């Protein structure tokens, strides 16, 4: 042989080192599709003692069906490895194209919104959540489309922004022992935030006053803001998560349910 391949797939460079093993580009050797390859060492796997863990968030993620999540196509099974061949999307960050590009369109910026907003809402609804949603973990792909990898904790993957404490809600920054799908709101709202002005609404040089104005959560609201999506957006970044936005008040505001489009929430 010569080459690493794996089932139909030659691996090839490599896309980044994470947790239990490097991600590499696959290429399916009969069609030339490009698939990317989460390299899984049992070893490592074991040394956790997260076996029984890993394998029911690969069989519930394999059960996945979104067009905005990062699909499963297939596990393979070696005795020293599990290879996970899942999709493979080349536009790169997200916010990588914000902080080079700036704002975006508002139509532009409620569409990726909303596609990201649905895919929270799938992996909340359908999966044990063992990690919140890390805005530098939201891709595109070739066609402008948000691409988001599942909470699971195989996904610890971001190797290969405008900062990134900035994406850290108040209760996780405050060390709460516990926190819920809020946090993933809060996330969504610096999103959101970043699609529509070019930058984060909490962004501080100095750290530790970055941390203070989260806290505070008073945030630069610009005039040329939509008045509509400027509640929206106030009701996402609440610091008491109590007070803070759900899915169903996302879904309902009128900036959010403006030219939806009918596949992201068939509910
Ligand atoms: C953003 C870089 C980039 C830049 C330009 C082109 C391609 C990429 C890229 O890599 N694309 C990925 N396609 N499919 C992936 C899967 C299944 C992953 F699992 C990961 C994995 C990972 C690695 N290595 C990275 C860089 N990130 C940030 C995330 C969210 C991953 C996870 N989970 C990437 C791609
Ligand atoms: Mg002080
Ligand atoms: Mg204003």
């Amino acid at each position: 042989d010569g080459r690493v391949k794996i089932g139909h797939y030659v691996l090839g460079d490599t896309l980044g080192v994470g947790t239990f093993g490097k991600v590499k580009i696959g290429e399916h050797q009969l069609t030339g599709h490009k698939v990317a390859v989460k390299i899984l060492n049992r070893q490592k796997i074991r040394s956790l003692d997260v076996v029984g863990k890993i394998k029911r968030e690969i069989q519930n993620l394999k059960l996945f069906r979104h067009p905005h999540i990062i699909k499963l196509y297939q596990v393979i099974s070696t005795p020293t490895d599990f290879f996970m061949v899942m999709e493979y999307v080349s536009g790169g960050e997200l916010f990588d194209y914000i902080c080079k590009h700036g704002r975006v369109e508002e139509m532009e910026a409620r569409r990726l919104f909303q596609q990201i907003l649905s895919a929270v809402d799938y992996c909340h609804r359908h999966m044990v959540v063992h990690r919140d949603l890390k805005p530098e973990n939201v891709l595109l792909d070739a066609h402008m489309n948000a691409k988001i990898a599942d909470f699971g904790l195989s996904n610890m993957m971001s190797d290969g922004s405008c900062g990134s404490p900035n994406y850290a809600a108040p209760e996780v920054i405050s060390g709460r022992l516990y926190a819920g799908p809020e946090v993933d709101i809060w996330s969504c709202g610096v999103i959101l935030y970043a699609l529509l002005c070019g930058t984060l609404p909490f962004d501080d040089e100095h750290v530790p006053t970055l941390f203070k104005k989260i806290r505070g959560g008073v945030f630069y609201i610009p005039e040329y803001l939509n008045r509509s999506v400027a509640t929206l957006l106030m009701h996402m970044l609440q610091v008491d998560p109590l007070k803070r936005a759900t899915i169903k008040d996302i879904r309902e505001h009128e900036w959010f349910k403006q030219d939806l489009p009918s596949y992201l929430f068939p509910e």
